[PDB]
């Protein structure tokens, strides 16, 4: 039946991460802009790899475009902004959530749309966060991310329905939820998107 | 220009042997066809993720890559309404021949990348046309409007290998790769790819 974004996630947006993020937006914005990218990225490797799963490969191929078209828009405020493109390294978040992956199909690949349901979920969550403290262009620009977000979360999760049972979802949710809330309120040497609490 | 038209920038036309074998095995090419649009999307990422402070190609790489998934999209409801279902099928050799000529030292790593790029496409807007003409209307207007694109994507890729090299450095690619494609055309094959050479 899908829950809202507050009650399937295990935890809101710190206060400290907040006002990290409103004292450095040029990195909010490179990594911002970079998670965009590994999102059609991430995209593109499951359809290299279930290159026969029809329903799969037709909303990844979607979801690539849709997350390009956001990457594109990102770099447009980018330069409007005078932001350079300098080298942001990846936080530890994605990485962390998908070595919590079974190696076993077909198991592999409903963990691997779980994971992404919660990444959407957490973005929509953390722009809704930060809209009311932004400037009015980013304030607009990063509340109208925020429909697209909720969708992609919707996307994400029922394409894991399809593809295996009610009860070993709500388990994998379970498991990848309580990873996640530990990953977003654990002290981080960074600011990005998904960091933790700042150091 | 510096930017020739395709007969005169390919170093072959297309073998009548290639069209033969292409229009016995129609289903294969489709698939081949698909994860080539994908493919051509991938490398695109791979190239915005390589040359991640490179502004003028990154901007252009999102482009490509969204245009390159549609034909993909367009490509997987053409089989559907056909009914041709998807199967595994293995990657041919002509990119990866292609690949293995870029050098390994930057800035040219770069520019024999775009060039290769400008001939994959090259090929392709090539191909495309030479099938055409055997073709039912649905899959003939299909081919005919993708050919249109390729023709953008090898002028872009070449102008882009351009604005990142010298010249003269550019001409002595573009003579080294045209060579090593046309023998990869013209050369035998153990099987049907879009850009297989002759099959046996
Ligand atoms: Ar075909
Ligand atoms: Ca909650
Ligand atoms: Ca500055
Ligand atoms: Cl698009
Ligand atoms: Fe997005
Ligand atoms: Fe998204
Ligand atoms: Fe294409
Ligand atoms: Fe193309």
């Amino acid at each position: 039946l899908i829950p809202e974004i507050d009650a399937f996630l295990g935890c809101p947006t710190p206060d400290a991460w907040i006002e990290a993020a409103l004292a450095d937006q040029e990195t909010l914005l490179i990594d911002h802009k970079n998670c965009e990218f590994k999102a059609a990225s991430t995209a593109l490797s499951l359809i290299a790899k279930y290159n026969t799963h029809l329903d799969l490969i037709n909303m990844m191929s979607r979801l690539a475009r849709e997350e390009l078209v956001h990457h594109e828009q990102v770099l447009r405020l980018m330069k409007r902004r005078g932001v350079p493109l300098r080298p942001v390294s990846a936080g530890r978040y994605a990485s962390g959530l998908r070595r919590l992956v079974r190696a076993h199909e077909p198991v592999k690949l409903v963990d691997t749309l779980v994971v992404g349901a919660f990444i959407e979920a957490r973005s929509c969550e953390r722009f809704a966060a930060l809209v009311p403290h932004l400037d009015e262009e980013l304030g607009r620009f990063y509340h109208g991310l925020l429909k697209s977000e909720a969708r992609h979360y919707q996307g994400y999760l029922k394409l894991a329905h399809n593809y295996g049972d009610e009860a070993d979802i709500a388990r994998r949710v379970e498991l990848v939820r309580a990873a996640e809330m530990e990953l977003i309120q654990s002290p981080d040497q960074e600011l990005r998107f998904h960091s933790g609490i700042p150091q």
